[PDB]
C-alpha cells in the first residue's frame, strides 16, 4: 500500500515496504508506534524541507545513495538523515567528511 | 495508446509505443507480465523517484539519451536503471564512469 | 479551494503545493491566489503555454531560495526567459549576473 | 485565441495554444487555419512525423520570438532542417546566420 507526504510543500508518493525498510522515525510513524499529522487530503505533514528527502527515500528503497559532492550539501544530508533517524546514511554521510 | 504514471509523486505523460520499444521491466509492466497498481485517478503508481525517470523514458523512445555531466547524478541514473532492467543505459552509465 | 497544485507546462506535468508557489512574489503566485485568469482543464490542471524543461528549477529556486545554474550559456539564457516570463526577480538578477562572467 | 492544442512530434509531447502557433507565418500556422491536413488520434493530439528533439526549441522562438541557438554546428543545422521544414523563416536566417565561420 503507497503513503504520499507533504516534506515542506515537496510531495512524494511511497510504500509502506519502503518506511518499514529500516529502523527509523518514519518506521515509527507507520506502525502506529507514533502519531502521524495528516490533511483533509490525506497527506502526512512535515516540517521539514523536501530539498533531500527524496533522497532519503532512496536509501531506503536501495540501501545506498549518491551522496553530494559539496560539503554544505552533505551537512545539509546528514541534517535530515540525524532527524529521521537513518542512522546508516548519518553514519555514511560523516565518513564522506 | 497514452500511459499516465506517477512515479513517487512525480506525474509523466507517455506513450504504450516508448514504455514496450526495448525489452525492460517497464514493457513488462504494460505486457500484462507484472502487476500494475493505479490510484482514484487512473496514474499507475510506481515506488520510485521520478528525478531522473524522464531520462529513461527519453532512451526507450530514441534508444539514446544525453548523460548527465556529474558522477553523481549518473549514479543516480545507473540505480533507477538497473531498477528497470534498462540494460542498455546501464552500461552506458557503467561506461560513462571511467576517470 | 486546495493548497495542492498541480501544472501542465508545456506538456510537461507538475505536482507542487501553494506553500512552494507563494513562496516569493512571482506570476505563478498571483495565478494561484486567484488575482489572475487561469485556463483549466477537465482534470483540473491549470495550464501554462511555456516550456517546461527548466520549470522544475523554477519550483526549487522557490522552494529553497536558490538553485544550481546550469553550466552552458544556452541553458543559462534558456532559464533567464522562463524567470523572466514568471516574473522571479531573485532568479533573474543571478542569470543575468552569471552572463557577464 | 488561448484555446490549447497538443502535438505528438516523433513521440515527444507538447503543449502550446493558438496564439502562440498563429503568432508567426509558419507550416505550424497553416495546420490550425486548415490549409493543411492535420492527423490526429482519438485523444486529439495532433501527429507529426518528424524527430521531436528541437519541437520544443521551435515552440519557444514562437513564443518569444527569440531563443538560445545550439553550440555545436551539427546541433544548428538540425535545427535548421526543422526550422525550414516548419517553414519558420525567421528562425532559419539566425541559424543560417550562427553557421558564418
Ligand atoms: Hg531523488
Ligand atoms: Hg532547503
Ligand atoms: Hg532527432
Ligand atoms: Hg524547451
Amino acid at each position: 500500500k503507497y503513503v504520499k507526504l507533504n516534506v515542506g510543500g515537496a510531495l512524494y508518493y511511497t510504500t509502506m515496504q519502503t518506511l518499514t525498510k529500516q529502523d527509523t522515525m518514519l518506521k515509527a510513524m507507520l506502525s502506529g508506534r507514533m502519531e502521524v499529522l495528516t490533511d483533509s487530503e490525506g497527506w502526512i505533514l512535515i516540517d521539514r524541507c523536501g530539498k533531500h528527502f527524496g533522497t532519503i527515500l532512496n536509501y531506503l528503497r536501495d540501501g545506498a545513495v549518491p551522496l553530494p559532492e559539496s560539503r554544505r550539501e552533505i551537512e545539509e544530508l546528514l541534517a535530515e538523515a540525524k532527524y529521521y533517524l537513518v542512522q546508516g546514511l548519518v553514519e555514511e554521510c560523516q565518513a564522506a567528511l
